[PDB]
DNA sequence: TACGCAAACGTTTGCGT
DNA sequence: TACGCAAACGTTTGCGT
């Protein structure tokens, strides 16, 4: 179709590319008529065939695991924002966690052919780590590991571990040592990790955790609800609880509501992540924050790295939470004895 | 490549693609070699290439507005449910209501050679039509109109009206004929549309609503905690009142705990969209479900229909809205006078 | 100076035999 | 019977002149 521009214009179609593409200098005179014809003909330069030509697609793929959730729509969100602006196109795909759906999709994206691959697969087995490498040769970057699960990939690490330790440490500085916990899917890094985190705390304030305050959630609304639930529903409950993620919490709030407690003078409610709502959550959820799209930006830069200036070396890089202070906590019985 | 693959099996490459597309009989035994070659080689056959020869890339793109909003979100992943099993690829693309940006992702899709496209652009002016219409080669459906905008695309509509409609009436056989509304962007059909539709239940009601007591919103849950404020925080306040979106709602159900009003008993609350987590709210919200799901499937149905038997000439097709009783609602001051 | 030729990128596919 | 030839799909780009 070049050809059919290239005849209008009566020039060569590689006069037609140096002026689509500015490669090379061309009258003006030439150039006009060009457009001139790329407009008439209405024009529309094929991505596919001078992908081609030029070995790279210009496109990276998303493999995710899914993009409902509030945080991982966020980083989504923020990783696309990049794309975009850099040229980028962004393919999506959500594995489920399930291994077929993940060698597909993998499979499906080498043969698109992509720039690049964003990695977000929540559990990582021998299997997947496997798939995975065979897959060297295309650059990619995961970003949820808690540390360099391999040494083929960059990684971005975000210290859930620190995170845990912060969300239990004001807990203690607000005078609570009865504390229970919702952990999430402990096959995940948010979820080992964050724990993990947590319960350093506790051990340096000699602060036990007694298993049946410790409830295990997959960070979906109704996890936390049966699990908060179990918490204050025994002879003998926690006067504040870690709520793994901010989803979950939410729905760790809806039940203690519902079994008439109230928050936080009842029971004090810390959750993590910050997803862009829990400001307005009821009460305004006390959490950790996640840099989510510094997470997204910082990937999808290491990614370009190693694509534009043709990097061999894994990379590995930190990013940090913080606290945000809301008004689901309240001070504990030993506050004033400190 | 495959050149190099036939080579190892020492077969034409021709072979080499038959075996692989599985479309014309072939020796096992020369089948084999080439599996046996396919391996070593680690070979992956190039979409581009194909998609040059073929001409369809299996791809397509989702010209979005945002994609982290709880609603867009929910949607999205159905699409993309979609596509996966039949051998789609998803490019997402959110336009965040900027022309250039549309026209941008616009063309890049063009350029991608995306077999098809979904359009979720919230706000429809002519410029944005008029670009659209360029593209009226490319098969489209529309996801997000009232009615049929044009006569080039194909168009699913949600009754956003009837949807409105339903709200209205509830609050009125529930006793309440002090209401007010919070509703969506005026120029978006889930905006004018659901208002409407709730503004018809009043007229038929005899019930006026005082300016006063109607306040935009924009969606997101800032903008309901304002509208909420406002409105409560006036001399005269309403009994009840219907907000747009279920994460606007969110936002009032906020304030008025944050202003000490109680849901319900203070103030009843309807909602709209019923995203997988309203349910989650405090308390649970009652509102307006739409079949996000059963949308997507319905677009990405109506778009491989025009893609596979090239249809040509314009389709539509209707989903309905639906109430869903929760908590968040209780009866008015006219309830037994009825 | 300002431009055109033709090979190449990796596949699929109509004829053959 | 079971397979191979070669043209084509739409670009970019190293040489030329
Ligand atoms: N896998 C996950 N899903 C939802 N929220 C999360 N926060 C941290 N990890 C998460
Ligand atoms: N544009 C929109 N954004 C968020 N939720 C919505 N519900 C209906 N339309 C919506």
């Amino acid at each position: 179709t070049i050809k059919d521009v290239a005849k209008r214009a009566n020039v060569s179609t590689t006069t037609v590319s140096h002026v689509i593409n500015k490669t090379r200098f061309v009258a003006e005179e030439t150039r006009n008529a060009v457009w001139a014809a790329i407009k008439e003909l209405h024009y529309s330069p094929s991505a596919v065939a001078r992908s081609l030509k030029v070995n790279h697609t210009k496109s990276i793929g998303l493999l995710a695991t899914s993009s409902e959730a509030a945080y991982f729509a966020e980083i989504i969100e923020a990783v696309e924002k990049n794309c975009f602006q850099k040229g980028y196109t962004l393919i999506l795909g959500n594995a489920w966690n399930n291994l077929e759906k993940q060698r597909a999709y993998l499979s499906m994206m080498a043969q698109k052919r992509v720039d690049g691959l964003l990695v977000m697969c929540s559990e990582y087995p021998e299997p997947l780590l496997a798939m995975l490498e065979e897959y060297r040769h295309i650059p990619m970057v995961v970003m949820d590991w808690g540390e360099a699960k391999a040494d083929f990939t960059d990684a971005v690490i975000d210290n859930a571990f620190e995170g845990g330790y912060m969300a239990g440490r004001y807990l203690i500085e607000r005078g609570h040592r009865e504390i229970g916990v919702i952990p999430g899917p402990l096959e995940q890094n948010t979820g080992a990790g964050r724990l993990a985190g947590f319960m350093k705390a506790m051990e340096e304030a000699m602060i036990k955790v007694p298993e049946s305050w410790i409830v295990q959630g997959d960070f979906e609304p109704e996890s936390g609800y049966r699990a908060m639930q179990q918490i204050l529903s025994q002879p003998h409950r926690p006067t504040a609880v870690f709520c793994g993620g901010d989803i979950m919490a939410m729905g760790a709030l809806c039940a203690a509501d519902e079994m008439g407690l109230r928050v936080p003078q009842d029971v004090s409610l810390i959750g993590y992540d910050n997803v862009r709502n829990a400001r307005y959550f009821t009460p305004a959820l006390t959490t950790i924050h996640q840099p989510k799209d510094s997470l997204g930006e910082t990937a999808f830069n290491m990614l370009l790295d190693r694509i534009v200036n043709k990097r061999e070396e894994p990379q590995s890089i930190e990013v940090h939470p913080r606290l945000i202070e809301r008004r689901s906590v309240a001070d504990g019985p030993f506050r004033d004895y400190r």
